[PDB]
């Protein structure tokens, strides 16, 4: 079965956070550097992992 786990690499998350503040909330453009990862997946990851508690 294998439950849908957050199969994100530390590297991806690193670039994600770096880009988020450097480029901005330009998720559409950030995916240019992080292909495959869709906006919904990125944001889902961003809200669940990074902004787990604000």
């Amino acid at each position: 079965m294998e439950v849908k786990k957050t199969s994100w690499t530390e590297e991806e998350d690193r670039i994600l956070y770096q880009a988020h503040k450097r480029l901005g909330n330009r998720w559409a453009e950030i995916a240019k550097l992080l292909p495959g990862r869709t906006d919904n997946a990125i944001k889902n990851h961003w809200n669940s992992t990074m902004r787990r508690k604000v």
